[PDB]
């Protein structure tokens, strides 16, 4: 079953392609999104919903912002902008990336961002399995367009650790554009000019604007621009920093000194923010914030807009930047579509409508567009719809000079489209190395390494190579063979690839490690359920003996069972407090063996009553 | 429907007589008992289970120990023993009794003990009505045997405020004895020696021992003794005081300075106590007790037994005193039966088994016997259901005298119901009268009563024609009623004109601990106002939730099942109205009236039901084609 995943900073949305079309998959408490949280306990992990519920009580061992630390160099210049949203300890790894340090299973543990992502992916995979009752094998994962090539490899490997095959890592707004494309049945055709649609997605952490050209059965991305430091969490954080100051004066409590107090305010601040999307004033009240002090305040929409004024100075930058890339003026855009939870804020809606000079459209589902798009894309593997995403930076390939007059060439230019295949023929005097790099490093984000990937391969013998920018926008070499003199195939050379993607050895180590953790989670939950089943059976069976089952057992049988029930409870206090699954099942069955005999006699007179009613009619 | 109420200090149990038996009524979360708690909030009362849940949150406005403050003089010498279990403010009332001061509906309110008890009774009455779908009009309430005559009147009037006729106020252990009596099928008959059974009930606050004689269809109480300051709450308190001291040293937090912190430990201390009924060692762990400090300790059974040592010095006293009243040695009792939650404590079982010289029996259900006995007693009264009869006499421990105006009579004074007699009891007396006269009932020997007991129980005025012969003889019917209350039932002149011919029925004005019609009706009306406000708030919230949930599910269905059954135009008109409804809920629908939540829903459904109809029409074709 094809599986689409919108992995959000705040919540993830799951979609599957089945029957006619594409359904959202609900979680175990029937929610249409799952909090993107990973928590750790003394016995097991708290993944998703239960992770989020324990976020204040388990504060130091709860990891969120999972997609943000993926591929994050510990000395990235934006480290602290990411760091301030963490509640657990972040640490430097051997590879110079970022992990989390947690108390888990009575011990200190360090997990990498790739592992932590896999834990959550595995959780949502299990959620789709419990819903579909099917084997889940392939995933399409939607990511923000600002995701680096490295980050795209990392998240893909996280999928593989979760035991899933990542068929494509798609850009999120592009996945949503697909959902718009497969939905609309009035699109321009043939000679007609395309429909120009602008998409604005503002979520918990990211703000993206993407401009796309639409014809019937196809789309082309013309321009994409992102502000990765623009989203809901920045509004929540401004509110709580404001109240931190006010409560210090008002209540003589400093919530910055108590991580739990701070998180109680942060959590309430999100709710107050939403009230202000609808109302111009909102009260603010939280019980037992710190030292059992109840706080009471308020905030106006005007005051809120002032708190984020430095952030709001960049509100039109993504639209301006996207238009410029698209070579378009704001007049030339036909429709403007908004998605993401944060586009619900009035000041933001005012600004982007004013920037395009056009009213905002809500054709797409705010929360489900991206996930359903990815589920369609995943299904594409096995309604034809073509789409090409934009390739921002020019990428060159290089090789050993040798007998060839040149050693490098621009292969995929800036403003190009992906996926893209470019066929190259090279004269060779022996085995050779290759490498893909960015043509103009100045056009890339600060601190990007120039080299993308490299390869080893195997008067002059010609070789045809297939260079590809794949559907995920990653830079590969697909095949390598020799020519013989129109043309003939001679020999295939083995390619050894070195990319950001993990080697099989490391990948298998991390797969076996996630299997161990998952089996532990399963074992703990099933053990707890058998314990709970026994406890409830003791409780109800005692109550039935004092009622319905009373006429249906001798004094000798009742005292036997009653003593067994008392002994069962006694056991649950002692060796049954933290026992194994088989023992809870065994104690249950020995009670039920006698409990079912009585129920069998009960149900015998129950039939007799029904017969007595019928014989009187 | 006969209703029996076991009103516990910690929890209450409800029983009804129906079908061919007596059943326990479960509450709104399917629990077989209800927390005996009354809390107050900005819009409504939190009664029972919801009162208990908000107990730490709403600590200053949560009233428990309801049955302990009934009839409680603010200057009672045991006042502090009672008040240390209170989390809300206790105040003195105009009548010298005790009430509670709370914040309720945005204001400061003082409620009397009788009012507070009526709030709770009214809650459990609603619970019975929702289980039976009938109207409930009568109750039998089980009370501890140490309840004074005044307290019995107060709780009866609390039942009246709650709209119930209290048919009997029964001693709780007597009610459990009836349960035993109607359950056993092998009791002695005719001339055979009666079976002597001792009953021991230790609950949350009280410890009662009662010795009874049983024959088929009857019981007689032979002796009763109580310790009203001996119960589970005294174990919980000892544990939490122990930890209060420990945590000052270990964690540098003082839970006695923070009532919420204290209650967090008190609540966990009860769970630890129960662990120690089964195990000899127990770990103690509470998260965020105070200032977000987690605490982690342990306690042994031996350490617990040491903490309650001063309490355990008194552990054989109720059995010793009941046996002495019964005039029996311990070996003359045939069976010892235990009930009440706290009889689960190993040290207590050992001690009471040693005092009798007998293993303990658990014939009766530990938690349900009293409530069931009370429902049966309520059912013997009511002239609708006929059951197999069971007679019971309870013990009347104090001597009660009646007095009257001297007039032509030699004495003005007479013992009527002696110490160690039985109730109910009726005595006929003849009095020669020279005019309308006053009477009074009082305790014959006050030194035999609890300290500070007023000597007078009740008094009467009688308003009687001399019949021209200096002095007319009047016959009076004096009664100790089935609840143990002392009244004058009947008063009338007799004449020899025929010899046994009655002359005139006389008017009796009675002054009891019972409330007068005027005051009762005032409190009834108050309870009706509060109860109507509770129903309105609950209904309004339900209609709001129904609207909210409908917005949620209808939006989803337009994406999943209703897509083919609505046009582009139907979808966006409904989508918009859903949006407007959500906005309204943030603004004018935030705290609106019930009719507006209903109107908003109906507006959405008038559109939504059109679409559901079409979906439902095709769903039927599929179950065929
Ligand atoms: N009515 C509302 N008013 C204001 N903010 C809202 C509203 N509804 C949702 N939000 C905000 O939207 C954010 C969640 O939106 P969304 O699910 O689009 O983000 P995400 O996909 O988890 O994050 P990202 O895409 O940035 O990784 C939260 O910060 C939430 O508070
Ligand atoms: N296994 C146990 N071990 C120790 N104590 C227990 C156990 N089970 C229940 N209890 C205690 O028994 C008390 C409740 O008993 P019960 O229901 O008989 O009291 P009650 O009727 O509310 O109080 P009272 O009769 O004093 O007014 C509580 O203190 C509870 O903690
Ligand atoms: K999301
Ligand atoms: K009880
Ligand atoms: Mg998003
Ligand atoms: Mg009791």
């Amino acid at each position: 079953t094809p599986f689409g995943l919108d992995l959000g900073n705040n919540n993830s949305v799951l979609a599957v392609a089945r029957n006619r079309g594409i359904d959202i998959v609900v979680n175990e408490v029937s929610n249409r999104s799952t909090p993107s949280v990973v928590g750790f306990g003394p016995k097991n992990r708290y993944l998703g919903e239960t992770g989020k519920n324990k976020q204040t009580s388990n504060i130091k061992n709860t990891v969120a912002n999972l997609k943000r630390i993926i591929g994050l160099d510990y000395h990235h210049p934006d480290f602290e902008q990411e760091s301030k949203h963490f509640t657990s300890k972040l640490v430097e790894l051997d590879d110079k990336k970022t992990g989390a340090e947690v108390r888990f299973a009575g011990e200190k543990h360090v997990f990498s961002a790739t592992q932590l992502a896999a834990m959550f992916i595995d959780k949502v995979k299990d959620t789709v399995k419990q819903d579909t009752k099917a084997n889940i094998t392939d995933v399409c994962i939607a990511v923000p367009p600002w995701y680096t090539e490295e980050q795209r490899y990392n998240i893909a490997d996280a999928a593989r650790i979760a035991g899933l095959n990542p068929v494509r890592i798609v850009n999120d707004v592009t996945a949503a554009g697909v959902s718009y494309g497969i939905f609309k049945t009035d699109l321009p055709e043939g000679e007609e000019k395309p429909r120009i649609v602008a998409f604005v997605d503002i979520g918990h952490s990211s703000y993206t604007c993407s401009i796309m050209a639409f014809k019937k059965g196809q789309l082309k991305v013309l321009g994409t621009a992102c502000d990765k430091h623009f989203g809901g969490r920045d509004f929540d954080l401004a509110i709580t920093e404001h109240f931190a100051d006010e409560f210090k004066t008002k209540y003589k409590i400093d919530i910055r000194e108590n991580p739990k107090a701070y998180n109680r305010i942060l959590t309430a601040a999100e709710k107050l923010k939403k009230v202000l999307s609808a109302n111009t004033n909102a009260p603010f009240s939280v019980e037992s914030v710190m030292n059992d002090v109840d706080v009471s305040s308020q905030l106006s929409r005007e005051e809120l807009e002032e708190l984020v004024k430095p952030l709001l100075e960049r509100v039109t930058e993504p639209v301006t930047k996207a238009l410029a890339q698209a070579k378009l003026s704001a007049e030339e855009v036909d429709f403007v579509e908004i998605i993401g939870g944060t586009t619900r804020i009035p000041t933001l809606k005012q600004s982007i409508s004013e920037a395009f000079g056009k009213p905002l459209s809500t054709t797409l589902n705010q929360d489900e567009a991206i996930a359903k798009g990815a589920a369609f894309i995943c299904a594409i593997h096995s309604r034809p719809f073509k789409f090409e995403d934009i390739h921002p930076y020019s990428v060159s390939y290089s090789w050993d000079k040798q007998v060839e007059d040149e050693d490098h060439m621009e292969v995929f230019p800036a403003g190009s489209s992906f996926p893209s295949t470019k066929l190259i023929t090279l004269n060779r005097t022996g085995d050779f190395s290759m490498a893909a790099s960015y043509t103009d490093i100045t056009q890339l984000p600060p601190n990007t390494p120039e080299q993308i990937a490299n390869w080893e391969i195997t008067d002059s013998v010609p070789v045809k190579l297939k260079l590809r920018c794949d559907p995920s926008g990653l830079h590969t070499i697909e095949e390598a063979y020799t020519i013989e003199d129109k043309t003939v195939k001679k020999d295939d050379l083995t390619i050894v690839a070195h990319t950001f993607g993990l080697d099989a050895k490391k990948l298998n180590e991390l797969i076996e490690k996630e299997n161990e953790m998952l089996a532990q989670d399963k074992l703990v939950a099933e053990t707890e359920d058998r314990k709970n089943t026994l406890e409830e059976y003791i409780y109800t069976l005692r109550g039935k003996l004092e009622e319905e089952y009373a006429p249906f057992a001798s004094d000798a049988e009742k005292t036997k069972l009653q003593g067994m029930l008392n002994k069962a409870e006694e056991w649950l206090y002692d060796e049954g407090f933290d026992s194994i699954k088989a023992k809870y099942i065994a104690k249950y069955e020995e009670l039920a063996s006698l409990g079912n005999i009585i129920r069998g006699r009960y149900l015998a007179k129950e039939e007799e009553k029904k017969q007595a009613i019928r014989s009187k009619q």
